[PDB]
């Protein structure tokens, strides 16, 4: 009845809006229109068929904007949402505002407050918040950036994230791994680095403070799902090849990615979204970052940013090995991003904010 | 020298920005480099040769908005790409402003933000206005803004303090520019013994009715008062001379006519009785040629103009219009009231505030401006 367009352009955007459209399909009243700019293992897994698949950071946005309004113009959604903050969320929020579309922003007010870092994340968020409608804050704290900032009090919603509903459609408790089996002995770290302020120095000093826990500890394993940039699996292949307890295979689809954080000891990670999703697996998290856009995981005790430093990395990583108490309150500490339903919540401020019901969801929490 | 590039797009973005280039080119440490984008092409020309500006870049751009912005936004980081320029600055609110200045951020190149923090706080009123300037407020690293409370918007969203400047409007150092001693004008001639209404519309007022509701009320005013008359330079939109026409036209003391240059503009507001507009820089304009204006918006982003006393925001209900022009006809103490008023928008030397600001921000002098106000 309601058209809700969803635009998303990478698979960690395809991640978290994955079960918002299986949400919106569920429910009778919306429509979803799936539009991808832009993964395919992600779309198959959640059964999700877009409607349309297009397709200098000047160019990037300038392609996107056009595009992304021809289809806005040629479907006339009721509403658009928009994820995050990378060039598609702009770019879509923007052709958006242009055709006068109200705009819900998934995953609203994260902020480092410092334009240069995330480049450009930062300021996409920042854009963003100043073109949506509707802004589904994951946390308080986010919620309390945008009402700081003089959003509307009534168009700030904390409804949790929705990297925590994705995982009900993942996680198998049955699951079957050779890789899993071959380490049924072992503690495996499950460790990924994808950020461009991580490549060389930072990347050289992580592998060799791992590759250092790996020696000193037998009974210890390293996954690693690596990025397939060739310089750092270069630097990997030297410091960390060779090894039987260590792990150097290709990035994971979402399946095998998540039933392996599920059986790992720790996870090592400069990730944003392996951090909301890490309290529900109960896994401790050490943050390969010297800055954070997600200090509500640090207040809870679910993770820890420690930073590049060689010393550091070795010296925290051994701290969690050693002392079991504080291994297991980093476990046990709840997740602070979400409860798993993330996805209904918006879907009934959506509907509200439509006049198609009265009742407005309560905020997450 | 620092290279500062001065990216504008339209003739009213032309007029403000123009006595800063002046200034940028008085600057021995400065060198100004003009880039126009040409939406409006004809006119954008005349304000050049009367402030003696020459564009080192003159783009073709100008079509749905989306388009306007596509294109703005991959011919301007050429430009920038090219030049290499220490800072950009970019102007108030149009789609020029938020295309350079996104163009600048994706090339790491400082923003200056001339005519920073107007709100309306209203995401459609003005669109797309309102939203251009908060999304350039977010990229900016200097905020240039033209009175205290525009400054208050941007520290109360969290501005860095020391980034948020309040220097005056430019509009106000251009009017140093439009003096003509040998001014004359047969227009003004042919009305020497009339009281005129000076009128100037945007285009997007005639999607709907509030256009020919402002022209049915103007016109029984000039049919019931035989001493006024009505000077009204129209945008050459055929669907806005359309309704002017209809309404307007084949009447003794009203005169359709094309845009002003600037200096006729300002020199016929001056002897205007009072300005009925929906423009934002006539509002900073007029206090300082002591005219009265009736603003024709719902919502403002100059309430300092309606708290000194020069501006009143009267909509375009066709009953609130023809209520508003005749209360300020009829009553001459009123008229006082807004005539004497003083400029909260600037006293002319914006542009060196500005000017000395860059040179700070950029560690080439020591002293750093004090606030206008
Ligand atoms: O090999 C991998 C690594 C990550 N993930 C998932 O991808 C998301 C994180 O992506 P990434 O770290 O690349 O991006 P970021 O979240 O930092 O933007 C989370 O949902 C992970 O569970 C995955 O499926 N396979
Ligand atoms: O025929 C005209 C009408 C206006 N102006 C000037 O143009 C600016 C206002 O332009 P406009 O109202 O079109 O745009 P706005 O300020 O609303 O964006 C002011 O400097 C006016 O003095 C001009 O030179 N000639």
């Amino acid at each position: 009845m309601k058209k809700i367009m969803t635009i998303f352009g990478t698979r960690p955007e395809a991640i978290k809006m994955a079960p918002l459209v299986k949400a919106l399909e569920q429910e009778k009243m919306l429509e979803p229109i799936v539009v991808v700019t832009a993964l395919d293992s992600v779309l198959s897994t959640f059964e999700i068929k877009p409607k349309y698949d297009l397709n200098t950071l000047s160019e990037i946005t300038s392609k996107s904007i056009t595009q992304l309004e021809q289809v806005i113009q040629l479907e006339k959604p009721d509403m658009v949402l928009v994820h995050g903050d990378t060039m598609t969320t702009f770019a879509g929020g923007l052709a958006a505002f242009y055709n006068q579309v109200p705009i819900g922003h998934v995953e609203a007010g994260l902020r480092s407050y410092d334009k240069y870092s995330p480049f450009p994340e930062e300021v996409n968020r920042q854009l963003v918040g100043v073109l949506a409608d509707l802004h589904f804050a994951p946390t308080k704290n986010a919620a309390s950036h945008l009402l700081s900032e003089g959003k509307y009090s009534e168009s700030v919603v904390v409804t949790g994230n929705t990297a925590i509903d994705a995982m009900k459609y993942t996680v198998d408790d049955n699951y079957k791994s050779n890789i899993m089996d071959k380490y049924h002995d072992k503690k495996f770290i499950l460790m990924t680095a994808h950020r461009r302020e991580n490549i060389g120095k930072p990347m050289e000093n992580i592998f060799k403070a791992v590759r250092r826990l790996i020696d000193e500890y037998t009974d210890l394993a390293l996954v690693y799902p690596m990025h397939k940039n060739p310089k750092v699996r270069e630097v990997a292949q030297k410091i960390l090849g060779s090894h039987d307890r260590i792990e150097l295979i290709e990035p994971l689809d979402v399946v095998d990615f998540h039933n392996f954080a599920k059986k790992s000891y720790f996870i090592l990670t400069d990730s944003g979204g392996i951090q909301e999703e890490a309290p529900s697996f109960n896994k401790p998290v050490l943050v390969l970052r010297s800055v954070t856009e997600r200090p509500e995981g640090v207040e809870a005790g679910t993770l820890k940013v420690i930073g590049t430093n060689k010393q550091n990395v070795y010296q925290a990583a051994k701290e969690l090995i050693d002392d079991e108490r504080l291994y297991h309150q980093m476990s046990e500490a709840s997740n602070p991003y979400g409860d798993g339903f993330a996805s209904e919540r918006i879907v009934n401020h959506i509907k509200y904010y439509l006049n198609l019901i009265t009742e407005k969801p309560s905020d997450f929490g």
